[PDB]
């Protein structure tokens, strides 16, 4: 039996067995008070405190969201819908540590994906054990709230202030810095890692003072909160607040009576109209994201980035080869997972007027004109791969690179990755190539899983890859030191050399995307 005492009570775990060894798994601590009822849109409250023993056996609810019910029954989409109840009580982290317990442990800390809309700390795809087993590191991760009852703003108003799911996470880390010790770990050695809308989050933490001081390094997978999805303007989240309130009978003149009202709906009526507070939603819609608040963002974080403004340590940052497909599927015309989606120039215009809502016809001439200079065959499928190109260049690629070199020019070690594998398991079809998404069970060690039925050149890529991470954690340099690796080089601005991570050879290679980001990030912001 394992019984660990913490500032707030006693918690009881579990024993795993992994790889002939063990692990103790402690699903479900509650870090904060439920914000349910009074304290619905509020940060996140303190937690009360509790006698006799907590179990900590299975994974707790995940917080209300939208499900993605395009494709029922299929995998590819269903593997990310949460998996455990829905309930505004979601409040909840999970503490994976090797046994026997260790002495002063490096921390690893999870924060998921989803759009700020969904996601959850229980996929089976985030699940800790395998790294706690073979790195010897302890790994948390944590619920916190998404779409609006995470994001819903009305600024400085404190009863709908914005960010909520922000200092959720930020609330997990105090708890980590408060408790990790009587678990075994260092409270002095944490390092943060997220993919995608958790990547952005892992990035923010970076530029609020609020964090700065609970945590030591950072892992950006597919994420960076410049990605145009990642902020909302003051502008558009209050025009979306009303619109909210609005679709729900709650218009009001005070302000602080629309929240109370909104208090009162009940979640299911909050998520339906969620999709609707946009006239033009595209399949990569934030409609309730981030903002700057005052409070855990003090200014539009554009400036804080480029004036050196966040904390000063290293980074890890990467993407996938072809971060857009996922998305083409959920919108774009004539593309299907159930066939290879060759598509006409007139379908690709069209495309963009979807994942481009308005942008000028000037903007998507330009995006067209960019893209589409063939070189050359034709090449029936140059139309497909130059829409996900744009995609994903637009929406991960650029933005990602571009934070690396801000960052990196303020003195710190920066690493960077481009991950070209497609999982021989992937449910998609060929054509989606590397999706996004689609790295996250390589990090988490799931192909050393042999019995999972992944090739033997999976087992090892993954092999390498958690050593990379643990290592970047523990010391700072994701060198593998061991089996004459390529070593992986810093990234500087000038140079930007940047590692790929595949089966066969990984090689040191340099501007990634360089014309394509000079588009993106220098001449359509201003379109
Ligand atoms: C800011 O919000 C207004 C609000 O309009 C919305 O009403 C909501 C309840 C919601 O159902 C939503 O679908 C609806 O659009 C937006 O104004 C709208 O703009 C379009 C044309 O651009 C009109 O044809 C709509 O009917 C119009 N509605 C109203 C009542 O004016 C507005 O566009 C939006 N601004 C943005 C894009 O941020
Ligand atoms: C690949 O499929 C797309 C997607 O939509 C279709 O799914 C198919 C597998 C098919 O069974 C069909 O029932 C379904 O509509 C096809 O695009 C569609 O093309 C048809 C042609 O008449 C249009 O009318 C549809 O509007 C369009 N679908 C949408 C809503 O986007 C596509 O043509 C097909 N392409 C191939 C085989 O290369
Ligand atoms: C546990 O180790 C503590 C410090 O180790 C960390 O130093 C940090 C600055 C950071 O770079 C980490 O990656 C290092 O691992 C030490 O001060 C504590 O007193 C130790 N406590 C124990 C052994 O219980
Ligand atoms: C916690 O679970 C264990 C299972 O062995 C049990 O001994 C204890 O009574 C439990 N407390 C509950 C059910 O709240
Ligand atoms: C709006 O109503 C709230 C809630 O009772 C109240 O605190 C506030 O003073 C009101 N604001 C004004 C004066 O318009
Ligand atoms: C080193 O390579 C060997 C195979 O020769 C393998 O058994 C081992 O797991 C590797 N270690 C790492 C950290 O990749
Ligand atoms: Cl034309
Ligand atoms: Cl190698
Ligand atoms: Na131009």
């Amino acid at each position: 039996d394992i019984i660990i005492a913490t500032k707030n009570g006693k918690v009881r775990g579990m024993q795993l067995t992994v790889f002939g060894g063990t692990v103790t798994a402690f699903l479900g601590i509650p870090y904060a008070q439920p914000p349910l009822g009074r304290l619905r849109f509020k940060k996140p409250q303190s937690l009360t405190k509790w006698s006799d023993i907590w179990n900590a056996t299975k994974y707790a609810n995940s917080c209300c969201q939208n499900i993605d019910q395009s494709f029922p029954g299929f995998h590819g989409s269903e593997m990310w819908n949460p998996n455990t109840d829905l309930s505004e009580d979601c409040l909840y982290l999970n503490v994976w540590i090797p046994a026997p317990k260790p002495k002063n442990a490096t921390v690893l800390i999870w924060i998921y994906g989803g759009g700020f809309q969904t996601g959850t700390s229980s996929l089976h795809v985030y699940d800790g054990k395998f790294l706690a087993r073979v790195e010897r590191v302890i790994v948390v991760s944590m619920n916190y709230r998404v779409g609006a009852l995470g994001f819903l703003a009305l600024p400085g108003n404190p009863e709908a202030p914005g960010n909520m799911g922000l200092f959720d996470q930020q609330l997990a880390l105090q708890w980590v810095q408060k408790n990790i010790a009587a678990f075994g770990g260092n409270p002095k050695s944490v390092t943060l890692f997220g993919e995608s809308a958790g990547a952005a989050s892992v990035s923010l933490h970076l530029l609020s003072p609020g964090s700065h001081s609970l945590f030591t390094r950072a892992i950006l997978q597919s994420g960076s909160f410049n990605a145009p999805w990642a902020v909302t303007s003051l502008y558009e989240a209050r025009n979306r607040t009303l619109n909210l309130a609005k679709l729900t009978g709650c218009s009001r003149e005070n302000e602080t009576e629309i929240i109370k009202c909104l208090r009162n709906k009940d979640p299911q009526e909050i998520l339906l109209n969620e999709a609707f507070v946009v006239p033009y939603g595209t399949p990569l819609s934030v409609n309730f994201g981030p903002t700057v608040d005052g409070d855990f963002l003090t200014d539009m974080p554009d400036i804080l980035l480029e004036l050196g403004q966040f904390k000063k340590t290293q980074i890890l940052v990467g993407v996938n080869k072809d971060e857009g497909t996922a998305f083409l599927v959920y919108g774009a015309p004539g593309f299907s997972k159930d066939n290879n989606s060759i598509i006409t120039r007139k379908e690709f215009q069209e495309g963009l007027k979807i994942f481009f809502p308005g942008v000028s016809e000037f903007g998507k001439e330009s995006i067209l004109f960019h893209y589409t200079d063939w070189v050359d065959d034709q090449r029936p499928e140059n139309y497909r791969e130059a829409l996900g190109d744009v995609v994903g260049d637009y929406n991960f690629i650029c933005p990602a690179l571009e934070f690396t070199k801000k960052f990196s020019e303020w003195g710190n070690n920066a690493f960077f990755y481009y991950f070209e594998h497609r999982s021989s398991k992937l449910p998609w079809p060929e054509w989606m190539g590397v999706m996004h998404g689609y790295e996250i069970e390589f990090v988490f060690g799931l192909p050393l899983e042999r019995r999972d039925q992944y090739t033997k050149a999976e087992e090892i890529l993954s092999r390498s890859i958690v050593k990379r991470w643990a290592n970047f954690a523990k010391y700072g340099n994701p060198q593998e030191t061991q089996n004459q690796s390529t070593s992986w080089p810093v990234f500087k601005s000038t140079e930007q050399k940047y590692l790929t991570l595949n089966t066969e050879s990984t090689r040191i290679m340099t501007k990634l995307r360089a014309q394509q980001c000079r588009f993106w990030t220098s001449f359509f912001p201003k379109v």
